[PDB]
């Protein structure tokens, strides 16, 4: 069994000598290679990509000059007056505010905010919580002022919820503020970290798309401007602005590039419905005691929340990724073989020589694919008991009958016409169904008698036995003896077994002569006339003829 | 060399005419195709998937009515009384609180919190920082009240750290609060952004799993209820609740679907040990001066922190992804070939005809694979100097001896039995080791003499030379001359070279006759008797016979 | 057409009996298999990996003892004195502070902070906003003290911006604080969640790289120490420290492992330039009224912001991933075939036997690849009208002339030398260009006359017709009749058609004899002498000879 281990199977091939097929093969190979290489390089499919982990540190710079009040009061706003302590992925800049000082929890009328006017106590409902006015109604309409009445609520009073944001915005000068963004990113899998500020950077720069795309200092008004947003208008009600930091990082030494790209995107919907809280604000309370009572000052702060959005991937060469990609693409190099073999198979068909070619003489030189197909494919049939081959001296072709004989003579049964082989010129150099007058009834049992009910021809005429070739090949005892001696050099030409050997050799000689291929000759069926002439020449002294036996 | 460029290699094939193998091939092809198509569609392997970047904007609505104190004091809590300014990925709702007003940094007893009772100054340690009481011990036990003593600490006093959260929770009515979540998501690579609130949405809706799965307004109690959590109990100590927003987005126009799925998950461990800070709270200080001293009010706020967890991917058709997947799956279409070829190889074995088939007559019709194997595979051997073939007229097979002759006669040396070919019926139509009496001693040097020590047979009997076929094929000068003239039409039948040519042709004729295949005949070894009869017929006038020469 | 459906194509193969090629094949197969298995297991390419979603909950423990002031004042700092309410992905610990109490918006000199000294009103600019001093200049230099002058600004006064952070840091004892980190992670696609604190964990542990790698309680000084950072120095100006939590989670039951790895990384640049805001601090304002004026206390808080960075992936077995990987790797098992076939093709070349082999006798036994190549590849040519084969009795080879005859005799036209086949030994057993004296002028039209202008030889000598083999094969009427009867058993040997059949058979017999292969014989060109001898033997009674016709 060891020898069976040390075996190598190699495919048999036909190397074709063709300009067209060679050119097609090479063009297709180069097309596949070019595309797979382009996909490998463009999409970096030799790299393992890793998402980043980010830390953000923001610092807002700027002082706003304002004129509040009546009287003209001049003041300033510094960072502690308009920012929250948070300095990470989001920072808030106050641009507008409403202040309610000295609030007490008691009864008061609700602010008449765009539809809260009340005409009678019927409209007001006692005990009903209003999340807008932020109080509990008493069910009594009372006069907010000398012109309009509003429902009475138990709330922090005076109640100013629903009052409109000041216009113009009090801290609209925040458009001139600047924010410095410090961004640390890391790729833990690749063990790589970098930051967005490197040594040698200009400290007096301000970000610009073209002139200063790497300056991490942003004027807020410029942020709004770059994407066609108006800071002055957004300042009244506030909003949410996205600062996007994209890191497309190549960590291969020969192609190292890890730099941030800055972009801006408004994140709050401009057309948010009035009942859905348009803009951005929060309510901040400062609590104190005065006049022996628990009081509160309410700040409604409007402004812009800036969300720092940091995203990206880090690419480094990985062997496994490259191997997987190459393997995924290897099968595409069979395209040339598939296409050319399809061409060979299609143009070998007969439908072309008879139908396509007369209509179009351009694709007639492609008749050479018949030769290629003959050289490439060997058609064979499954050897089954019903397989039979018959040849008629009248016809030039062979008939295949792969069906049972249900008592019908094989002469009448129809089959599939198949062609005769090339013959290897180098080697060479009164039953009713009968139409020859020499056939005899079959001596087999009636169950399998139809197999032998066969004549040399389908139409009346001379029997094939009359030809001298028949006697030379089939009936010549010298020729059969020579063949047997070639197979068995020391065979004994005596006994009743020699007659059986000669009869079998004569059968095989007729079958090879009239069918050429051993594949057909093995399942060929001899005509009755030839069969009985052979048997007469080499008769069985005692016993019954078995006839055709299934080889498998 | 140009012609060598324009070549195409096509595989030689045998097309089998079988119902079973065709059916198996097509079934396997369809199975592979169906599975690869299902994998392509189910997992969207034609798409490039991109993670989203999210912005969240939350707004809590609700007013709580409370009854604090003794006396019955009625009050309300609005958003500024129970929320932090932050309104992004997390928002906090206060549900309970402990307040410590007018704290002074001085000495005081520590709160007796579940095991802090002290019986003597021995238990207390001076200068030891207690992170629980949040003070520095003095080492002196002092009376906290008229029943129990506790260690004295320098701390913000009065010290209430360790005091239990109020039960029931003061702002347990926050279960009736609602939060509106506005969620902006973007897929920068696909240049796609959308939000979770679209025009035409109902503003008076509240979220429900079935009735209103797309309403972004959530009642907090409902959040807890949907996942079997009790808001009233969690309100006492607080906790962390996750609101999950899943975006499974298909960005192909023909299959566009980008909508959020909302789910809830408690994020704080219910069974957190008492020493590990169970629930959620933080300590918030308000600082002031009174009575000429620096005082502080401490708020211990208990409540629920809601974490908004937004995740998902965006899929869009990508050509490279599709090409890579198809290539990764192409090789699976060789399964039919692998399986059917394995069947052919296995059932061609002899082990079946002798062992399996008698035991089971069901798998006997599969003997047709011997014919398929003969038509498919041509076995050949490596041509090496030791390769030799010998045939004995007694035996019906051929012997291969691929081993050196270490002085042992080739007759005695054993080899591997190999079969004789079909013979192409179409073309056809007193040394001790000697057992024939006609062999002679070898004239070669003793080093390589054993090669020629070969007889026509392994047992005593008539020599093969006695057959008339031997004289007709090997010794017939006319036949050899005819073969030579076929090879050389104008050959000259004179000189001593013609005898050498005739001798070589006779050797080749014997070798082809007794071995058929040129592969075996090329390495066949002639018996001594036949060799010397040939040499006698065509003897060398002057010189020494070289004998068998290695062709390669 | 149904039978055409039930077909199976199997490749014809040559199984080689070689130790070297079998060993090479198996070694290469095992190498490919080992590598693909290693890649599958190491990189878990049978798993679908999913990123985690995280929630973080932090709690800082610790009380700092301090000595502030002059007078010696003793105090403590508890969590509310040094932390913000936020307890999620980032927490802040105050380590140093500057306090500015009782600020009023008025005019004051700016703090002389490292280059703000002013020598005259020329340096100062009126109306110019200074983001550093956080005030608006008046353009007048005024004395900050009795030694140095500074620009006058309208700002919150007294103005202390630019004052250096205290050294040593007031809350440098925060190095002894501890933080407990609770981390909840989930893999929504795999429906898996876990936390970093499991039942049975030691509550009195502190994190250590080796002794306690799973304790989620971290001493801040230890965090700084593990990565060679000095907390005491960073405390003066502050900084940003990263706590990294890596989750490499295997969610397969047989290989379940989902545990966090803790690592630390400083996130703020140590060498940040003085103008870029080195360290970490924020300005926090407390507003009040006193003496009938609006006053503010400004806290500049320095400290360490700790960023909790949670990242990782969850792996679970997925069938589609495994199928895609196996398919991507299947083609690599053709490596053995590619390599061995390349060896066969290369060593079959002639360049070796003549050039490489004499130089190196080591690679001479590899001459056996000529036999393998002959057994593997059948070279054929494209059948085109210009294809012609000629043989000269003088030469031992065949000539191929695949070119047009532009009036030049085929004898003179040069072609490509091609070898003669093996001949199937088993089957066997006065024109100027003329050099034989028997050729005659061609009777074809002058357009195509050059094709027939061919002689049996390229040099003067005896004509091939003189050989007896020529008469036996080509001119023997009996032999041609026998061949025809073999093809047509009942052919009629009468009429003028029999002469045409005999002439064609004689042409084919000469072509097969002198070219062996039917491929060459089909496009072979007969010499004029042989052609006209054949025509004389079997002449056309009436008509003109057509000569060679293109078969395709
Ligand atoms: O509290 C204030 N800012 C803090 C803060 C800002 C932003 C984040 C956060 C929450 C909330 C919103 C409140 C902190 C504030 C201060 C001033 C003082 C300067 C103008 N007055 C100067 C006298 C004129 O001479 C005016 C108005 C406000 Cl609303
Ligand atoms: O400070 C309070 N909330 C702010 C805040 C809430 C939450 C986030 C953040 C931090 C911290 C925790 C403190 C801000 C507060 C207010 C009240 C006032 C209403 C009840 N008293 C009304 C009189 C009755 O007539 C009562 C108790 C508290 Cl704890
Ligand atoms: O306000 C303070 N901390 C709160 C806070 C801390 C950090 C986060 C955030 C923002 C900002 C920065 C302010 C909250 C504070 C408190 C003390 C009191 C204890 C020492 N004095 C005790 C008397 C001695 O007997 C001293 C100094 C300060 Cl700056
Ligand atoms: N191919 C073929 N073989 C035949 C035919 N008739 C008989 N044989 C073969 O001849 C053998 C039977 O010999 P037969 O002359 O019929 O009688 P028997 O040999 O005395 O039993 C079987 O092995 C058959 O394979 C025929 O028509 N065609
Ligand atoms: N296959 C085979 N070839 C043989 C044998 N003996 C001789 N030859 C061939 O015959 C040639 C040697 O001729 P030989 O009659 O021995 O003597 P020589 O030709 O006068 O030197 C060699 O080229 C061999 O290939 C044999 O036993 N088997
Ligand atoms: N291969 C080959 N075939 C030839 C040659 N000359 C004639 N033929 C064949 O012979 C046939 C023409 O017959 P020919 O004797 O020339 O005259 P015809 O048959 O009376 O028209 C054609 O079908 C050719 O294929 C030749 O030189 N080489
Ligand atoms: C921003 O600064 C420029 C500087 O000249 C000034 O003209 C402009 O008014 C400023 N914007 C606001 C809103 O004050
Ligand atoms: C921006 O909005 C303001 C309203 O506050 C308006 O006066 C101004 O004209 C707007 N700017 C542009 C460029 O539309
Ligand atoms: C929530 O509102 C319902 C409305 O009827 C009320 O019955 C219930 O008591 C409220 N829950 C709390 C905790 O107050
Ligand atoms: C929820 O917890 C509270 C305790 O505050 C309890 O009274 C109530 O029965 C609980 N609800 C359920 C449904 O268990
Ligand atoms: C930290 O605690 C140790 C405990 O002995 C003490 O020696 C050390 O001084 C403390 N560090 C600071 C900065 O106070
Ligand atoms: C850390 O920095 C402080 C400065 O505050 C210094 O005194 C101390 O020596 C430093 N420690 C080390 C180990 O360098
Ligand atoms: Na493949
Ligand atoms: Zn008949
Ligand atoms: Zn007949
Ligand atoms: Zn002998
Ligand atoms: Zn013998
Ligand atoms: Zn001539
Ligand atoms: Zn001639």
């Amino acid at each position: 069994s060891w020898n069976d281990v040390f075996q190598y199977e190699t495919n048999k091939v036909t190397r074709i000598q063709s300009v067209n097929y060679g050119t097609i093969k090479w063009i297709l190979h180069m097309t596949v290679f070019s595309y797979v290489s382009f996909a490998l390089m463009s999409d970096k499919l030799y790299q393992r990509k890793e998402p980043l982990i980010s830390s953000v540190h923001t610092k807002v710079k700027g002082v706003a000059e304002v004129t509040e009040n009546t009287k003209l009061v001049h003041g300033i706003f510094d960072t502690a007056d308009y920012t929250l302590p948070l300095q990470g992925n989001s920072f808030f800049v106050m641009t507008n505010y409403l202040k309610s000082e000295g609030q007490e929890q008691k009864l008061c009328p609700e602010y008449p905010s765009r539809g809260k006017q009340c005409h009678s106590d019927q409209g007001c409902i006692k005990g009903w919580m209003d999340p807008q006015s932020k109080g509990i109604q008493t069910g009594r309409c009372i006069p907010y002022d000398q012109k309009r009445k509003t429902c009475e609520i138990f709330a922090w009073c005076p109640a100013e919820e629903g009052k409109e944001a000041p216009r113009p915005a009090l801290l609209r000068s925040a458009e001139n503020f600047t924010v410095l963004i410090k961004n640390n990113i890391d790729f833990p899998g690749h063990n790589y970290t970098t930051r967005n500020i490197l040594p040698g950077m200009n400290i007096s720069c301000t970000f610009h798309k073209t002139w200063n795309p790497q300056c991490p200092i942003f004027r807020l008004g410029d942020i709004f401007q770059e994407i066609g947003e108006n800071f002055t208008e957004v300042a009244v009600q506030g909003g949410i602005m996205g600062i996007e930091i994209y890191w497309d990082c190549n960590l291969d030494s020969w192609s190292h590039r890890c730099q941030p790209k800055y972009s801006f995107r408004r994140l709050d919907d401009k057309y948010t419905n009035e009942s859905l809280f348009p803009g951005y604000n929060f309510r901040y309370a400062k609590y104190y005691k005065e006049n022996g009572m628990e009081k509160r000052t309410l700040i409604k702060a409007f402004g812009v929340r800036f969300d720092i959005l940091v995203f990206g991937t880090g690419g480094k060469f990985d062997i496994i990724q490259l191997v997987v990609y190459i393997g995924s693409t290897l099968s595409y190099f069979g395209l040339a073989t598939v296409c050319i073999d399809l061409i060979i198979n299609t143009y070998a068909s007969t439908c072309c020589r008879s139908r396509v070619y007369p209509s179009c003489k351009c694709c007639e030189p492609c008749a050479v694919n018949e030769y290629y197909y003959r050289k490439k494919c060997e058609p064979i049939v499954e050897p089954k008991p019903t397989l039979k081959y018959v040849s008629f001296v009248d016809e030039p072709h062979i008939w295949m009958v792969d069906q049972q004989l249900l008592g019908k003579s094989l002469q009448d049964v129809k089959g599939q016409e198949v062609p005769r082989p090339q013959t290897d010129f180098l080697e060479l150099s009164s039953p009713d169904w009968c139409q020859c007058g020499n056939c005899l009834p079959s001596q087999l049992p009636e169950n399998r008698r139809a197999l032998e009910e066969l004549c040399c021809r389908r139409k009346p005429g001379q029997c094939i036995t009359t030809s001298e070739l028949f006697s030379k090949i089939v009936l010549s005892r010298e020729a059969l003896q020579l063949l047997l001696l070639y197979q068995e050099p020391l065979l004994a030409l005596e006994g009743e077994a020699i007659n059986s050997k000669l009869r079998h050799c004569a059968y095989r000689s007729y079958a090879t002569w009239r069918f050429v291929s051993q594949d057909m000759a093995d399942f060929a069926i001899l005509p009755s006339c030839c069969r009985w002439k052979i048997r007469k020449e080499f008769p069985k002294t005692q016993g019954q003829y078995s006839g055709f036996k299934y080889p498998y």
